[PDB]
């Protein structure tokens, strides 16, 4: 409204008061994501963007929070003029979800850098007249909630963000841009890119956001960076807090990404009582499971990147290839990029230096070392095998000679009396990709042939003709 029983909790002024607010709106029929993301963009700005004059906490009076909320619904409802855009069975109309995101859109700054930390909330869309990518999405949800539109909720994929509407909530409609330099497809569906089978729209096993999933999206959006070498302590607690508060609520249930979230802050600072980031990185990967078709490769990468830091080199292998055996039923495609850096990073530099410091670890007397443990030395082949098996078919390849160089260092780091060991199946380890099937007797020679080995992984015909 806001409605008097809103605004019974401020003035705001301390990380728990925050709290309860959002443990009152979540109690509420509809909890207003106007009033939620504002008190979150506000509290962010005086904690991380301008912290001068801080002395414990940046009180939310009353006062600056509703006349920001008066400003986004005056902006709103003088904009969006809906009996233009008649709602035919209490349902929204695709040109009413476009006539909000034009609104939007169309009130951001002209120019501005659309990577920037803390511009994803409504409090930046209307002290700073910009948002991030995702940001406009949520914008236009908080937007149409404002409205009365109940049925418009945001769809999110691991990489980009839309909307969900109409009849059932079965139509689909982009409202933001995707990455840098793509084209535009704001009000279409994103039938065409599920049937394309690429990562961006998860083969349609995207999340379609309650209003209550939508509250857990902001809260993941809280950005406690101050800098790039510090971060805001009153941030990441208040975040920890509210993701508990969600947890508990059951409304992360469904939501793989938050859980990796909270298991990343749990290990930063532990909440006596609680379950160990181990056990949160397992949960979101069973909400994918669950809920997604196991289509999902953040759920892995969360859980290899603990293993990882934690110097745990035979889980993070097995890890990395659970999130290989995801990857190789998509089809690689334009606008996949953000997935196809994170496994080029792995492969090419992640695994590479756990796999050097692990050599040395041998080499000064280490027992039971992943390079000695054959399902170690599986682990990586079969990572390497999904990748091989995800560019089949695609429109555009994957593997190239770069790639290959670092297979062969990687390769190397395991004696050939530890892959002899690995059977491969037509320790025991299938190949699903040609690829892979065509290098099997490559990968147990005590020397490797590094020349071969290359032109099987990029498929180049020939070696130079003088020399
Ligand atoms: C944990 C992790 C990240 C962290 N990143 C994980 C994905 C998170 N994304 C999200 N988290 C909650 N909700 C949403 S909704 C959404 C789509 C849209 F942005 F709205 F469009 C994205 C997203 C944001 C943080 C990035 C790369 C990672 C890892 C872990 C690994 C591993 N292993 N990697 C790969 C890597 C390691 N080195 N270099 C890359």
């Amino acid at each position: 409204g806001l409605k008097a029983a809103q605004k019974t909790l401020f003035p705001l002024r301390s990380i728990d008061d925050v709290v309860r607010l959002f443990a009152a709106e979540l109690g509420r029929e509809e909890p207003d994501l106007v009033l939620l993301s504002l008190v979150l963009g506000f509290v962010e700005h005086f904690l991380a963007v301008n912290r001068v004059g801080l002395t414990y906490f940046p009180v939310a009076d009353l006062s600056i929070i509703a006349a920001l909320y008066a400003r986004f619904t005056a902006q709103i409802r003088g904009a969006v003029d809906l009996s233009l855009y008649p709602r035919e069975g209490g349902v929204s109309s695709r040109e009413l979800v476009k006539k909000v995101s034009d609104v939007i859109w169309n009130s951001l700054s002209r120019s501005y850098f659309k990577d920037r930390a803390h511009i994803q909330s409504l409090f930046s869309f209307i002290t700073g007249t910009k948002l991030d990518s995702s940001g406009v999405a949520f914008a236009v949800v908080g937007a149409c909630q404002a409205l009365g539109l109940r049925d418009v909720h945001l769809a999110l994929s691991e990489d980009h963000a839309w909307v969900v509407f109409g009849p059932n909530g079965e139509q689909t409609a982009e409202v933001t841009w995707h990455g840098k330099g793509n084209e535009d497809r704001r009000g279409q569906t994103v039938n065409a890119g599920v049937a394309e089978r690429s990562w961006l729209y998860l083969k349609g096993s995207y999340m379609r956001c309650d209003r209550k999933m939508e509250v857990a999206f902001m809260v993941c959006a809280i950005n406690p960076s101050i800098d790039l070498h510090t971060d805001s302590l009153e941030l990441l607690q208040l975040q920890q807090k509210l993701l508990w508060l969600l947890y508990d609520l059951g409304h992360l249930e469904r939501y793989p990404m938050a859980l990796g979230n909270l298991a990343d802050l749990e290990e930063l600072e532990p909440t006596p009582g609680r379950p160990d980031p181990l056990t949160l990185y397992h949960k979101g990967i069973a909400s994918a499971k669950t809920y997604y078709r196991d289509e999902h490769i953040y759920p892995y990468m969360y859980l290899a990147g603990y293993h990882c830091r934690n110097r745990n080199v035979r889980e993070a292998l097995q890890a990395w290839a659970d999130t290989a055996t995801v990857i190789q039923d998509y089809n690689y495609c334009r606008e996949d990029e953000e997935i196809y850096k994170e496994f080029f990073e792995v492969a090419n530099d992640v695994i590479p230096n756990l796999l050097k410091e692990a050599a040395s670890l041998l080499e000064a007397g280490s027992q039971g070392s992943a390079l000695q443990d054959p399902e170690c030395f599986a682990h990586l082949l079969r990572f390497y095998d999904g990748i091989c098996k995800w560019e089949e078919g695609s429109p555009t390849p994957v593997l190239h000679v770069g790639w290959a160089t670092f297979l062969v260092q990687s390769l190397g780091r395991f004696e050939g009396q530890v892959r002899q060991k690995v059977r491969i199946v037509s320790p025991v380890l299938t190949f699903q990709s040609e690829k892979m099937k065509g290098m099997k007797e490559l990968l147990v020679a005590t020397k490797i042939n590094s020349s071969a080995i290359k032109l099987q992984l990029t498929a180049q015909s020939q070696v130079q003709m003088k020399k």
